[PDB]
């Protein structure tokens, strides 16, 4: 049981997460509510996380919970300054840009076909 729980404030992210979910077949529960996130981090139910919006306000309190719950957790946003934030306070957090629908749903694969390793540059020589 990887619980693996999407979140987007946006309705059309949802449609191409869950529709990349189709394709390929892949486990994911979406939702649009950040306050019920919180809470199933609260419970420390969710195994990875993957939460995608620019409100810096749902991304830090999300992320906060994360660190209590040791799940994996991959922070998408259109604006580079929240993602590299995020990247400076966080060393552990998975990152990617994500403007786009598209670019999320790719990112959301990408996290999954690697079982919650999305970020690592040539960290093996």
């Amino acid at each position: 049981m990887g619980k693996v729980v999407f979140l987007s404030d946006d309705q059309e992210i949802i449609e191409e997460v869950s529709k990349k979910a189709e394709e390929e077949g892949y486990d994911i529960q979406t939702s649009n509510d950040k306050k019920e996130i919180i809470d199933r981090l609260k419970r420390r139910n969710i195994d990875m996380i993957i939460v995608k919006t620019e409100d810096k306000e749902s991304i830090s309190e999300i992320i906060k919970q994360v660190l209590d719950s040791g799940a994996k957790v991959l922070i998408l946003s259109s604006d580079e300054n929240i993602i590299e934030s995020i990247r400076k306070q966080y060393p552990k957090v998975e990152t990617r840009r994500a403007q786009d629908k598209e670019e999320v749903k790719d990112a959301v694969e990408e996290f999954l076909k690697e079982g919650g390793s999305l970020e690592h540059h040539h960290h093996h020589h």
